[PDB]
């Protein structure tokens, strides 16, 4: 019962695979800034990964979750 | 260069350790959401392990990143 939005592919809401509790999200400007933001990752498939990397992360898990605010992903 | 806001206590927008970007925000649902929400974590400590599964985190990078809602005209 996480998070209904993207959480893989044609995103339609997942529900996840084992677990309960976390939606975990990642990445916003895709590494050539000069204006877009609709290249994304947003889920979950196990253990707040959390991950590493880039630039802006989450460990989210209040409901849904993850829609990227300038667009949305689909 | 980074964060303004709590991050080791008082706050003095300090703009922490060393490194060169953010500040580690973490936090905000004691195990009592008996309601309010506001004992945190959010300063900086070198390189964001990321943290844990408590409820609530992330890592920021933004400008700055933390003051914390619900609150009171300052």
């Amino acid at each position: 019962i996480v998070c209904h939005t993207t959480a893989t592919i044609p995103s339609s809401a997942v529900t996840c695979p084992p677990g309960e509790n976390l939606c975990y999200r990642k990445m916003w400007c895709d590494a050539f800034c000069s204006s877009r933001g609709k290249v994304v990752e947003l889920g979950c498939a196990a253990t707040c990964p959390s991950k590493k990397p880039y630039e802006e992360v989450t460990c989210c898990s209040t409901d849904k979750c993850n829609h990227p605010p300038k667009r949305q992903p689909g």
